[PDB]
């Protein structure tokens, strides 16, 4: 494995199919992750965060294009209306301390260039586990059954539409989770336009306080075009 401690450190993994990012985007507090280069599995070995109500970081693994940095042959960005299947698998190891979540972060925008972000697009999160009383942004607008489980639907109308699906009960793993079901629900709600592009599928841990001991493993994402 390799240890990453730099704020914006990254490593291509799984033959370039995915990329792992330390991503300490909202704080100066220290954080390191130990990464398996073949699998992309990583454990947060250190996290001095104590950021109050604002996220300190989001160590993650992703498929696609994150702020212009794309993985190898992901087939993304690709219009939502041109998607027929989007699947993902992940196994997370939770901890009993700190304030954090274990969640997917999926980015959409009207344009194909993601170098400057996703303004005017959407961010769809899928929260699988958490600790410390953290809550999604915005307000809960519904509770819906999708892809084999039940989810609270949280929405915030920011520079981009924020949609977070929070499982009614925590879990530590998903296998071939139907991401397209979530995208379809968000489109139905008017939060994502079919003409918009899916840029990236990411998962990891949003950290507010602490986080050492959390582990991400068995990541996979596949996308099938129509
Ligand atoms: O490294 C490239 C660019 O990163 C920008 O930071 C973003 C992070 O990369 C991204 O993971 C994070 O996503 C947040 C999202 O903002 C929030 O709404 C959601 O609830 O949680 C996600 C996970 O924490 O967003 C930030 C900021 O948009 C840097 O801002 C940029 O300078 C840098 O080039």
């Amino acid at each position: 494995t390799v240890e990453l401690c730099g704020r914006w450190d990254a490593r291509d993994v799984a033959g370039g199919r995915y990329r792992v990012i330390n991503n300490v985007w909202g704080a100066e507090t220290a954080q390191c992750i130990e990464v398996g280069l073949e699998t992309g599995n990583f454990t947060i070995t250190r996290a001095d965060h104590d950021n109050g109500n604002n996220v300190a970081a989001y160590p993650a693994i992703y498929f696609g294009c994150h702020w212009g940095a794309c993985t190898s042959n992901s087939g993304l960005p690709r219009r939502v209306q041109e998607l027929s299947d989007v699947r993902t698998s992940w196994t997370l190891t939770p901890i009993t301390t700190g304030r954090w979540n274990a969640a997917y972060d999926i980015w959409f925008s009207p344009v194909t260039n993601s170098g400057n972000g996703y303004s005017g697009g959407a961010e769809l999160m899928i929260w699988l586990n958490w600790n410390g009383g953290v809550m999604p942004g915005g307000s809960r607008v519904a509770t819906v059954e999708l892809a084999g489980a039940t989810w609270e639907v949280w929405y915030a109308d920011w520079d981009w539409n924020y949609i977070a699906y929070r499982r009614t009960t925590p879990t530590t793993s998903v296998s071939e989770l139907d991401l397209k079901a979530f995208i379809d629900d968000a489109v139905a709600r008017g939060y994502i336009r079919p003409e918009w592009y899916l840029h990236a599928v990411e998962t990891g841990f949003e950290l507010w306080e602490g986080g050492a001991g959390l582990r991400s493993a068995d990541f996979s994402v596949t996308v099938q075009k129509l």
